[PDB]
DNA sequence: GGTGCACCTAGGTGCACC
DNA sequence: GGTGCACCTAGGTGCACC
């Protein structure tokens, strides 16, 4: 279950294969292009990026669904964090007395970067309990 | 026949320009 | 402040050399 290496001869690209839950995924990295060592140093790289802890989508958010839910329904306020690709966005939704609200920060102006930035300290600071 | 450097392309991305 | 559209990187492949 545990990120692993494999090799395909006629493609001439390994494909590092790992699970997430019970889902297969794999990367290809041509040797072909990047070449014996290179790639089998970038599939080291990877591997490493997995072993910190880091998911599918945060590695290639262009590849997978269109809006991906962070975190959802969490405790109170149902606290979700989304990221949107259709209206390049990122988004919170909450419920305020059985009200539903949501933000959106865009990311054409400020970048992916930031705009996970304010929405992450902007959903925390809200489970904290310090916003209106 | 195997290998990887050198190009080429499409699509995401975020800056500049008002 | 919002967009248009100039960049950038990843992915694919031909082509002289082992």
């Amino acid at each position: 279950q545990e990120p692993v290496i494999l090799i395909d001869k006629i493609e001439r690209c390994l494909v590092v294969e790992w699970y997430e839950n019970n889902i297969r995924r794999e990367q290809r990295i041509s040797y072909k292009k990047y070449g014996n060592d290179k790639a089998k140093l970038r599939a080291k790289e990877l591997i490493e990026k997995l072993k910190s802890g880091i998911t599918f989508e945060q590695l290639y958010p262009d590849k997978g669904p269109p809006i991906v839910r962070v975190f959802e329904n969490v405790g109170v306020y149902n606290v979700s964090l989304i990221r949107d690709r259709i209206e390049r966005e990122w988004r919170v939704e909450w419920l305020e007395n059985g009200v539903p609200m949501k933000a959106r920060w865009s990311c054409k102006k400020v970048g992916n970067d930031e705009a996970q930035k304010r929405a992450d300290t902007f959903a925390q600071s809200m489970i904290k309990g310090i916003f209106n």
